[PDB]
């Protein structure tokens, strides 16, 4: 296949963490049902397919409720458009093959949606950056212009799974011009180094570790 | 109605979130009966009333006997005054109207006391803050004055249902003149935000988003 | 009786909670036994009154045996002392009476050590100030010498009741110049805060609230 | 024996510390299995051994299926060497005994490897620095040149025991210039303190405290 954001974030770690993923022997006992977010990433977006695949379907049902009340979700979830299309495009500056599939593309006014779900809105609107979920801004927004014309609206769906005040609350986010840029700049930086590695063979895994602030070592 | 401090905490987050709260259905289920300090807020406040609507209905009879030791709260709790009385008035510079209604309402002296319960009485002293407890001091007192002739005397009395060392602490606490004034500025620039959806129909719903200090994208 | 540091402790939140505390009453049901310290303090003080007064009593004898390994902490239970003699003096300064029960005083060379158990001894070494136990020090120094001729060497004993890698750490801590003043300072900033009281009968009860750093209201 | 890492840890903590820990006694009564690192530790390095000494033995199967998976990890278990075999020398400046003996040797190109495990790998890039691992290269890199001809390469193999996206990843990292210096300076430093209560039979036990940052005592 092609290199996903989700690999881009290997090779950001350590080059080599990277081939591991695709070894690394998983423990195939799904036990907690907790994907619950899967689950509401499926009812949102594929409505029929969800009947398909406890007393927590309730809650599945009153969140998709919750983000159907703010209009700009509402317009979100509705709209005409396509779901999970993937999308393929070689990075220009590396030729790489890249891929990257947006939960929701809506057409007609270029916007991409992606479903995510959080236990607090409010720590969301900074911990994002840890997921790097700019970089999955940046990602899909190049590979979208770079394979339908122009750069689109990238916007973030936010939900909690953690009831607040008696209701699950909904947010709408879209990252800021720096940060979009941030983004952009970092999978280009990994895509390069991921570059070499294919070329020169060679991928380090060793992480260098530095001092840390607190570090008695200089007050 | 007219709008609550609870609504200009929408608009704040982002004026959608707030038509949002008047839609998304609440799953009423009420499995905790953790909103003990409800049950405070009315065994001070509406001393008969209370008696009507576990092992747990000790605390709130030892609590209340314990706001009712350091004597600026029993004054407090007694005194002559209303309760729940409701405030109205027209926002001079917006025209909006402005709705609040304060717990307990010292006539005589011009007092206006708010009950509040928590679990740490040290952190209030910071936490307060994300609750917008200011704006909710420069509201009702602007309010209070804007239909009673001067600004009142604002005092949290704060509650803990956690006891520290052998008793349930409690706390009057006041807004400081920096912090009063930062809270009146804050619910008219919501106001202000408040009157434009109105008169141009269009409340944004997306929160941009910016990389946060730890950004190593600038150390 | 006289003013203890206990006190102190109360006038320094707010003048008021001083005369709560006399009155604020106690929720006397003791279900815990977590007061292990409380035992523990006994243990190593009153050795045999400790016989009077679960399967964790098998801790309590672990613990104690733990500080007689460290040669300093094996000296100070053992040496030749008085335990919770009271001590009683007139500040200079306010003439008011000031009283501190010092848990192991050793005669022959001024020690004063003070029994105390925690969770974490790396977390100790800097928590200790928001227990005010450097206005502990400086409290039961000042009152010491003002009674007993010179100033004593102050002396902490803290043990853990968490064990960790097999035993139960114990640390022996002293109060650094910079600290025992401050807290020297502190208390005496607390008297003269509490000779108002008494003088001009008033006790203010209301906390005054300032801006957090946080504070968007400033970046 | 001799003056092993987790010695230079107690005198560095406080002289004294370290001869209590040779002394106070321990509660043999090891319930928890946790020490499931120890575990893997043998998993590892004596895979035979490991046979000897629950429903858990199923992930020490999956980690050490995990570690084989990174190229430079499967190396490194690999390879050829010798395991747990001490090694000792006195330290040129103070002359007294060191010992040290590194998990893993791979003799072929001075390689030191160390089993570790933890649950956060990200909270171990900063976590290292408390549990003294930068002052265990130094120490044992110093040992290992100072007795095989040339300073080694010393790296960490850190394993989670939290499963994390459906696997339990695996990371080398190796101490960066400025830390590994700095370790080497720390254990100098512990050594020619510990050269002292020897020659000067006196250990201090007293660890004096200072104001901490957040002390109000100065803004």
């Amino acid at each position: 296949p092609g290199i996903s954001k989700s690999q881009l974030d290997d090779i950001a770690d350590t080059p080599a963490l990277y081939l591991w993923r695709k070894n690394a022997p998983v423990d195939t006992t799904k036990t907690k049902t907790l994907d619950l977010g899967t689950a509401f990433h499926c009812r949102v977006l594929e409505l029929e397919e969800f009947s398909n695949r406890a007393e927590e379907g309730r809650k599945i049902e009153l969140m998709y409720q919750s983000v159907m009340a703010l209009p700009l979700g509402q317009w979100l979830v509705e709209s005409a458009g396509h779901a999970e299309s993937s999308i393929y495009w070689e990075d220009p500056e590396t030729g790489i093959l890249c891929r990257c599939r947006p939960d929701k593309i809506i057409p007609e006014f270029h916007w991409i949606m992606d479903v995510k779900t959080t236990a607090d809105i409010q720590r969301f609107k900074t911990a994002y950056y840890d997921y790097r979920y700019h970089v999955q801004d940046a990602f899909y927004s190049d590979g979208y212009e770079a394979q339908f014309g122009v750069q689109p609206t990238f916007v973030f769906l936010v939900a909690s799974t953690t009831i607040e005040c008696g209701r699950y609350p909904v947010e709408i986010f879209m990252m800021g011009e720096e940060a979009k840029l941030a983004g952009q700049q970092e999978y280009h930086r990994n895509l390069r180094t991921l570059s070499d590695c294919l070329n020169t063979d060679e991928w380090p895994a060793i992480k260098t570790l530095s001092l840390p602030r607190w570090a008695k070592e200089y007050a």
